[PDB]
């Protein structure tokens, strides 16, 4: 029977700051996506995913004794032995990646990588690693990040996130203007990010109330990670999954019913309010299929003041394999107070290289920012592939570039699946530079097709 290449594969990430400790016997509930929050239903059990990204922090095993309980685990569950796609530890921060065994001739070009944060490096043991890897024809993305601890250390997590987001080098190298939040089609970041409930220590029993009543809507509004990213400071344009499930730290070990939240000398004498703490979010190109079906934590497992919390997704995937892709009343708006000249690079691999705008006209914007014109100017690109069926399953990645200095003063990405052909359509991306907001890109697309 037919042999068709999937268009769709489901994703488990899991991340779980061990506490140092050795895990118990049966982890199975974090694989089956079992426990709190949004979960999945046991008639699913036996389903197997596609590949299993399991994200450590404190983790205190060696490779090769993980490597066994993961696999062990996965069989217990779903039978089949599952490959290693790669293993990646930095100190005690670790990712493994494990995919069914008829996934093997579809991924390829495996690298790694970590990022060291500290203010002394061999100091702090905080930073990040990942991996990345083209499933058939979609790059994917993983990073397993440990930020930096403490309440009053938000700021300190945020440079830590811009930090690693700036040096991580994964994903195809010739996309010099990108970093790893344009590189992959899907790109998924998880860890113990290490963001705090920010409400009065002398609070703690109420916040404990409302746990024990589930009501985490008025403790999620003073979560660090979702303030600091409604205000633009971390995780630009990333997604997250609603929090349904209660916080994942810090718990007395060896049971599940106390928040370990008051200060002794462990602790540097250091309150530890119950915090979700354990996150996954996902960043993908617009226009892909992506879904998250689950988002939660599990109870059973209790060697660590963390609970392990697993996510789980199903992503678009494409394979294997006259046409025109024209520009108009193009224009980007800039945050810069630079007088540079700015010209664009658009990116693909339905090109058959990158393409070099010529530059573009300066003007002051309404509100006292940089606009740049660029008109019917632009070059008018051509595909190395015409077929409907492929280009409109493509994108375009576009960095405004400084003609003075030739760096990047912004990047974004446009989707090619339109509603028509051989027609003028709105496009719009907004720009980053190092993972930060920097202004918009809008205009007009035509693509031309074979039809
Ligand atoms: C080491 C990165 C790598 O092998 C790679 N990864 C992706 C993804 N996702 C796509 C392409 C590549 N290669 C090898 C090195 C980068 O430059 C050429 C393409």
């Amino acid at each position: 029977m037919e042999q068709p290449e999937p268009d769709m594969i489901t994703i488990f990430i899991g991340t779980w700051n061990m506490g140092n400790a050795p895990p118990p016997k049966k982890i199975t509930s974090w694989f089956l996506s079992k426990g709190q929050g949004k979960t999945r239903d046991d008639s699913a059990d036996y389903i197997p995913h596609d590949i299993y990204v399991i994200g450590t922090q404190e983790d205190p095993l060696s490779e090769k004794e993980w490597l066994e309980i993961l696999k062990h685990s996965l069989q217990e569950i779903t039978s089949v032995t599952f490959k290693t796609v790669a293993i990646h530890t930095l100190w005690n921060i670790r990712i493994v990646v494990l995919a069914k065994p008829e996934h093997e001739n579809r991924i390829s070009h495996i690298c790694t990588d970590n990022v060291k944060t500290g203010i002394a490096n061999t100091l702090g043991n905080k930073g990040a690693v990942g991996v990345s890897f083209m499933f058939n024809g979609t790059s994917l993305g993983f990073v397993n990040s440990h930020l930096t601890s403490g309440s009053e250390k938000k700021l300190r997590r945020n440079q830590n996130y811009m930090n690693i987001l700036r040096f991580l080098a994964l994903g195809d190298k010739k996309l010099s203007p990108f970093n790893i939040t344009h590189r992959f089609t899907h790109l998924f970041w998880f860890g113990d990010l290490n963001y705090r409930v920010d409400l009065p220590t002398w609070e703690a029993e109420t916040i404990i109330q409302k746990i024990k009543q589930q009501q985490y809507a008025d403790l999620l509004s003073h979560d660090q990670l979702l303030t600091e990213r409604r205000e633009q400071k971390v995780f630009l344009h990333f997604e997250e999954e609603e929090i349904t499930f209660a916080p994942t730290y810090r718990f007395e070990r060896l049971t599940r019913d106390k928040y370990a939240y008051t200060k002794q000398k462990a602790t540097g004498m250091k309150y530890n309010l119950p915090s979700w703490c354990d996150r996954v979010l996902w960043k993908s190109y617009p226009l892909v299929h992506v879904v998250c079906q689950s988002y939660g934590s599990t109870s059973d497992i209790m060697t660590s003041d963390h609970s392990p919390v697993f996510a789980t997704f199903e992503a678009g995937v494409t394979s294997q394999f006259q046409g025109q892709i024209e520009f108009l009343r193009c224009y980007a708006t800039l945050k810069t107070k630079s007088q540079t000249k700015f010209y664009l690079e658009f990116h693909s691999s339905c090109l058959e290289s990158f393409v070099k705008s010529q530059e573009g006209e300066n003007e002051e914007g309404s509100e006292g920012e940089l606009v740049v014109k660029f008109g019917e100017t632009l070059p008018k690109l051509k595909p190395i592939i015409s077929d409907p069926e492929y280009l409109l399953d493509q994108h375009i990645l576009i960095s405004i570039k400084s003609s003075d200095s030739d760096e990047s003063y912004g990047e974004g990405c446009i989707a090619l699946r339109l509603e028509a052909t051989e027609t003028q359509l709105p496009i719009y991306t907004p720009l980053t530079h190092h993972g930060e907001l920097t202004g918009h890109f809008q205009g007009e697309i035509k693509l031309q097709t074979s039809q």
